[PDB]
Order: C-alpha cells, then structure tokens, then sequence
C-alpha cells in the first residue's frame, strides 16, 4: 500500500502533469508507441504511425494523450480520497481504540436494523440486501488496513 | 460487488441518514451495546453504563453516534465514487478493446519515464517509488474489475 504522505506526493506529482496535460499526454503515448510498438495495433486512429516525428505531428495522438491522463488523474484522485477516509479510521480503531475487526460486523448489523426500524419506507428488502453488501465491502477495506498495521482477523 | 442500482439505494438511504433531524446514531450504539456487552467495554466514556435509561441520558453517547454515522456515510460515498470512475474504464478496456494488464503496465512505465525526463528535479527516487506503487494499485483495481467481467489479465 501507500502511506498518507505517499498519496499526497502522488497527487502533487499529478498537479504537475495537469499543469501541462497536452504535452504530458503526447509524450506518454509517443513513449508507449516507440518503446512498445505492438501497443499501436490496438488503435485504428494511430496503428499506421511509424516514427516519433509522425507521432509528434498527430493532432489526434495529442488529444488522446490528454484524455488518457485526465481519466487516470480522476481514478487516482478517487483512489486517494477513499484511502484518505479509510486509513485514519483503521489507524485509530486498530492502534488507539483497540477494536477487533469482528466488532465492525456487530455495529454493521446494528446500523442495518436501526435504518430498517426508523426508515422502513426508505429501506426495503432490496435496500437492506444492498446495504448489507456495502457494509461487508467497508469491513473488507478496514480489514486490509488492519493487516498493514499488523492485525489479522 | 454491488450493481449500479444497489449503490444508488445505499447512497439514497445515506442521503436520508445525513438529513435526519433527530440523530439515530444514539439508537445504533444502544442496540450495539445491548446486543454485544463486550463492545461497551472498549468505550472508556461509556463502559460503566448499566441501564438503557443511563444510555438514553448520555449526552456524549448521542454526540458519538452522530460522529459514527457521518464518518461511515463519507467512507461509503468515497468507496462508491472510486468504483464509479473504475467501472467504465474496466468495461471498455476489458470487453471492447481487450487491453491486457501487461499493456497497462507498459503505459504505467511510459508515464514514469516521461515524469523522470520532464521533472528530473521535481520527481526523485521517493516520488518515483510512490508513483510506481500508485499505478500498480490502479492496475490491481482494474484487474479485479476485469475478473468480474470475465476478462483475464
Ligand atoms: C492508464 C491507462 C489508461 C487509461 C486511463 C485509458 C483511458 C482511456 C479513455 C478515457 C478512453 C476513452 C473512452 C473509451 O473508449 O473507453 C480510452 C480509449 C481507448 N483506450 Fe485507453 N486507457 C488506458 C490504457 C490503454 C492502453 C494501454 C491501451 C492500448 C494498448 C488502450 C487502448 C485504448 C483504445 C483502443 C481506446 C479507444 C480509442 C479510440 O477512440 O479510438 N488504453 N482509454
Ligand atoms: C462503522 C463502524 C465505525 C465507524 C464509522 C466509527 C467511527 C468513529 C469515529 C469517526 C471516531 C472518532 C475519531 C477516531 O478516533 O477515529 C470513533 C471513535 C471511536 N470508536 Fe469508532 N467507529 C466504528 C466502529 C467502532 C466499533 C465497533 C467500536 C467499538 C466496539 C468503536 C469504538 C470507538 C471508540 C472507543 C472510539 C473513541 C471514542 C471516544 O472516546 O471519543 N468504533 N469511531
Ligand atoms: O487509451
Ligand atoms: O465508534
Ligand atoms: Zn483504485
Ligand atoms: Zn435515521
Ligand atoms: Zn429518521
Ligand atoms: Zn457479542
Ligand atoms: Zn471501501
């Protein structure tokens, strides 16, 4: 995994990419296509491009480069944001409050029953099934953080 | 995982929880503490509370319940948002263009070499190690979506 600090280094480095996204995008696809010519074969738009000079002159290659780095930036920002909520809760619950992972299942069951009780209009058998799965996914993600911090279970 | 429909049921339910004029956080913790007395022992603030009346009378238990539901809401929203940016890329790259994970590794290496080239001062061995790990995490998350769609690495 990455620490708090490492995710912030990644987002700071991505700040630099985003500052010249056109140039960064072009150079990434030129590097990909010159380093690994086989990757060209996936692209109807580009598979006939032979040289770095031909690639630097391609307006469509520059546009596609921007699209790739924009999408990757969005995915890394959302990954980092999830980790940023997750890690502090795992860290406090595992190292300070000393909560075993199994207790997260008990509070998950309690949250489901209180939602059902208080909001039955908003929370049917479908919503309850979906919420049960969502809280299991949450527990799996905290459990992964627990493992990194030296707790299994 | 959850379908797009299931995630929206969960996020819609959580919209209502966040709206709650009367916090149901207290009732969650009372239900947790009455069903699992072991969990009560982990709270220095509350482990002495014996009766539902003592629990219902606790100012700090009411406050803490709200804190729990706010944090869980935020973590589920960011989990859903990560899946939502991941899934469309996995969909197109797995089922239509059939991009192998090794080609995602090639573009990952290409991004690293362009960053090194353009930012020799701005991007040291630590920043490079952090970025290399972040792109591997991205590839692992896409690979997991590939598996769900029936496309191999
Ligand atoms: C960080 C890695 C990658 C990102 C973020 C990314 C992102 C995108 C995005 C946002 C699109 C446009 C929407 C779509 O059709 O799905 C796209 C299209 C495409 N990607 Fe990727 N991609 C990546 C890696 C790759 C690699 C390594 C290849 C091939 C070796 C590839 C081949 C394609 C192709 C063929 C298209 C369709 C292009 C067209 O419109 O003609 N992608 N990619
Ligand atoms: C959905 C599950 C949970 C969420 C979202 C959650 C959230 C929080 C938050 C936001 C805090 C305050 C900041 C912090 O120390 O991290 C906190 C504190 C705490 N949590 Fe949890 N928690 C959860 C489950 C549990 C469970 C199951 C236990 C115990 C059985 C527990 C015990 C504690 C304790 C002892 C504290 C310190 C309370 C204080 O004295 O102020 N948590 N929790
Ligand atoms: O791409
Ligand atoms: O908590
Ligand atoms: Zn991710
Ligand atoms: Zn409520
Ligand atoms: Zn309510
Ligand atoms: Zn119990
Ligand atoms: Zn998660």
């Amino acid at each position: 995994g990455l620490s708090d600090g490492e995710w912030q280094q990644v987002l700071n480095v991505w700040g630099k990419v985003e500052a010249d996204i056109a140039g960064h995008g072009q150079e990434v696809l030129i590097r990909l296509f010159t380093g690994h010519p086989e990757t060209l074969e996936k692209f109807d738009k580009f598979k006939h491009l032979k040289t770095e000079a031909e690639m630097k002159a391609s307006e469509d290659l520059k546009k596609h480069g921007t699209v790739v780095l924009t999408a990757l930036g969005g995915i890394l920002k959302k990954h980092a944001a999830h980790e940023a909520e997750l890690k502090p809760l795992a860290q406090s619950h595992a190292t300070k409050h000393k909560i075993p992972i199994k207790y997260l299942e008990f509070i998950s069951d309690a949250i489901i029953h209180v939602l059902h009780s208080k909001h039955p209009g908003d929370f049917g058998a479908d919503a309850q099934g979906a919420m049960t799965k969502a809280l299991e996914l949450f527990r799996n993600d905290i459990a992964a953080k627990y493992k990194e911090l030296g707790f299994q279970g």
